């Protein structure tokens, strides 16, 4: 028979996302309960997202962007801005000078146009390599950088959208919002209780969960949203966790939230990823405040050193500033789903938030869970395919992230040097090989915005694509060995591409002149 | 420095396709010569194709469908009709009875509708498993079977397309067309001569090709289109061919062209794949003629037996009917491209034409070749990526075709029983497991037709998709173990699905009444 009963263990963000998505997907055909025990609450230190959060998650739920944004005090994200990844020095919020300008580059959500079937990146590098341009890749190929430099809104005062964007918010507010939504609109049962004992049967499946009050919860399917502890997937099911520290040295964070006077300084329409001596710091602007965290490697800095260098960066008192000290569990389970137990969220996998993938990993996995939905016979092929989708989503992100450090030119601290001594995974070395040979890496099948950020399957298959790779690699200074050989056979195309770079320049100038500041737009809403 | 000179060796279908495509892609920036020896030419036994022949090949060349179709006396293909794959007996052109009707099923180019993000196949099976319908998958889910039963045109008299379609033609005619195009409009040099000696250098790359007349041709890149011989890739470069007869028993054919009275019988808008005792037989309708070929396994039938059983099927006289007897090389090179030598066509790989992939393999490889186009330094990464794309293209097709034989329920001859004793490749076994578990296999990311058969990278990535698997597997009688578990959680979706089946029944009925016969349309 069908799954009748689902027990979600863990509240927080993944828990209530799971409750909401499953509540919606299976509405009226399964009874869902979430077990949540109270925890020491943390500061809201900020979460950055990607555009398909609206199209894959909130639209699936039937929640308009305006409804959730209002309740979560959200702001807009047009790009990640990478600061000081190429220059030596202390951890500072000001960009250093590099070749006549600030040491920054953007990874934005813009689409990279094709010209005559070839991505603009390849024409850019062709001209760069032959000294016909010295303009950075991101300024040449995307309208976004010029308007991000001026803190522009991604929407006009009349509401019309000029660029792809996503969101900055306090995760706690979003979890709250979803808890209200699941319990009130979807009849998800909320039980405040603490897991004391997980009972397994002779097949290794979870039979039930007994709580500290002595209540027993049985279900056909268990969803582990307990975070790093992995109370079901690791403690009960004994599934091993794969530590990825031969690829990823960062395992810790110190974080806080800082009041901000938006009236005096405006709001930045981007996340900042500020390179540090032994890691990097996020800055996630919200309304009246920003979230910030130094992600660092315990192998290269003590907790005290990280605290001191994070506080000094922001001119905060390390003795009195409210701080979150976090030790992460980096990596993934050998298998995300085992028996009748599916892990979702950090109980499944975690990588540092360098590319804003944390929330995405939750709803991407829920999408895959519903796609591979079992009945009570729990057909093993469903479980196996789900696992393969999760493993690829994680490993590809792990690789992509590793490359941000591996290809930094910095040699100034033990941390930056040690990153160059790690190996890239085989699959990543293959992409780098291709990239050096002038190939696109996972070119999107279409340069259409909507078809990509609006159709989840397409986006899941092609999650890190050529645009993403060139932003990061060319950003850091890794470029191909020579221009794509095809281009020498396309003289007309290399002439006419001039008008494509020109149309980018025009949009850059026109948007810079007509767009209001992000702050101007936010005040109008509120 | 860039590739300045290309030598194509061999000038049949693949050679002239290669000449046209490269001549177009590299126009004015590379000198191309084609070398072709006068061979005993074969009967035109017919070729069936898939819709992206227009969008990925002829469109690339800038040649309208009307131009080439008229010059190659082409006809229209809407589907492959599989006949007698489920019933015991002799090789006959007429479908036997099975469960109250003819033993046939269609594999159409039509698109399978999604309903509530789920392919129609899944709702069909759910209804079928629960005894709500006895209707075959193809008639439930596609408008095509009903209009194909009546030999309807895929275009109205006014020109409007009512369904996806491809083409039937004599390859010899298209190749001529392409020869005229490459030579007259793209400056490709045609040399009629035989290869006598291929000289290689110290790195093992081809330095030059010397001919029987003593002429010496050098190039930066060599394209082997020499067919099964592999004069360059296998013989000169010594790249091993990988035989794949552990997945595919068929290795031979007896083929001919049969005159056809279109005025009396009409023209079938489909290729027929007619199951035989020791293989299967294609029927490819053209204008006033059909191409036909018995594809068979030499391990199960002698050439004589095949000849007799093929001639008896079509009421031909074996003593006087012109026949081609072919022995195929089944499989692919270990690597399609080695050093400065790229194989394109049957010099590269071959599988029986059960799913009309032969021409597709040429332009698909040509597309990949241009995408991974080298300079004179022959970056090893471009070569390896190209090789990987060819392996996958080929192996996926090999697997899909094996499935046509492995899941046939026939046990009446040694040939049908021996197919069941082969192994499916690990990738294919995984797909079958997924299918049984109620999953879509390689569902199209989009429900949309144009975006699929009109964007090559999209179709290459997703070439055998869920629609194809269901057509063939459900056609043959392999269906999932139980309905997709999701559907029991979608009561509103399984209710509203009825008006989707209804809409198909409607289009069936409507087009059956309003469409001209294919005969009618061709005459125009």
């Amino acid at each position: 028979g069908k799954i009748d009963k689902i027990l979600i263990v863990g509240g927080g963000t993944a828990g209530w996302m799971a409750a909401s998505y499953l509540g919606k997907a299976l509405q009226g055909t399964a009874d869902i309960t979430l077990l949540q025990a109270p925890d020491i609450p943390t500061l809201g230190v900020g979460e950055a997202t990607i555009p398909n959060l609206q199209t894959a998650f909130f639209d699936f739920l039937g929640i308009p962007e305006d409804e959730w944004m209002r309740e979560c005090n959200a702001s807009y994200k047009v790009a990640i801005k990478f600061i000081n990844w190429r220059t030596a020095g202390e951890g500072t919020s000001e960009a250093r000078e590099l070749d006549g300008g600030p040491d920054h580059f953007y990874h934005s959500f813009g689409l990279l146009k094709y010209h005559e079937q070839i991505p603009l990146s390849h024409y850019w590098f062709d001209r760069s390599y032959r000294g016909k341009t010295v303009e950075p890749f991101d300024y040449a190929c995307y309208k976004e950088p010029v308007i991000l430099d001026a803190n522009r809104s991604p929407r006009r005062l009349d509401g019309s959208k000029v660029t792809n964007y996503a969101w900055h918010f306090d995760a706690h507010l979003v979890a709250d919002f979803l808890r209200r939504f699941a319990t009130e609109k979807l009849g998800v049962r909320h039980v405040e209780d603490r897991v004391e004992h997980v009972q397994r049967d002779a097949n290794g499946n979870i039979e039930s969960v007994r709580t500290a009050t002595g209540r027993v919860f049985d279900a056909d399917l268990f969803v582990d949203c307990s975070g790093f502890r992995g109370l079901l997937i690791n403690k009960a099911m004994e599934e091993p966790f794969l530590d990825m520290s031969d690829h990823l040295l960062n395992d810790s964070a110190v974080a806080t939230q800082v009041p901000h006077d938006d009236d005096a300084n405006g709001v930045e329409p981007f996340t900042s990823a500020i390179a540090m001596k032994s890691g990097w710091t996020w800055k996630i602007p919200m309304l009246g405040r920003f979230g910030t965290g130094y992600v660092y490697s315990s192998r290269f800095a003590t907790e005290d050193e990280a605290v001191r260098e994070f506080c000094e960066m922001w001119h905060l008192d390390p003795e009195t500033q409210p701080l979150n000290r976090i030790r992460f569990r980096v990596g993934r389970n050998r298998r995300a789903w085992v028996g009748n137990c599916v892990s979702i969220g950090t109980s499944s996998c975690f990588v540092e938030p360098l590319e804003s993938t944390g929330i995405y990993f939750v709803y991407a996995a829920l999408y895959q869970l519903v796609k591979h939905f079992p009945d009570k016979s729990l057909n093993p092929v469903l479980t196996a395919r789900f696992n393969r989708e999760i493993e690829t989503m994680f490993d590809d992100t792990r690789d992509f992230i590793q490359a941000h450090f591996y290809f930094s030119p910095r040699t100034d601290t033990p941390f930056w040097r040690a990153n160059k001594e790690l190996r890239l995974a085989d699959g990543m070395q293959e992409k780098i090989d291709m990239y050096r040979a002038g190939m696109a890496i996972n070119a999107p099948a279409s340069d259409d915005a909507q078809l990509y950020y609006g159709n989840f399957e397409e986006e899941f298959r092609n999650f890190w694509n050529n645009s993403n790779y060139y932003c990061v690699l060319a950003g850091l200074g890794l470029v191909p060995d020579a221009p794509s050989p095809r281009l020498a056979h396309m003289p007309q195309a290399t002439e006419s591409v001039d008008e494509v770079f020109g149309a980018v320049k025009d949009r850059q100038r026109n948007l810079l002149e007509t767009l209001p500041s992000l702050h101007e737009f936010l005040r109008q809403q509120h």
